[PDB]
Order: structure tokens, then C-alpha cells, then sequence
């Protein structure tokens, strides 16, 4: 339960729960 982000080249910013 922290968090999900998968940023690559730096566009894509994914921040989804952690629930």
C-alpha cells in the first residue's frame, strides 16, 4: 500500500492507489 507509478521518458506520469 505505497503507490503504482510507471514513468518512462518522463511523459507519462501514472499515479494510481496503492488500495
Amino acid at each position: 500500500t505505497r503507490k503504482s507509478i510507471h514513468i518512462g521518458p518522463g511523459r507519462a506520469f501514472y499515479t494510481t492507489g496503492e488500495i
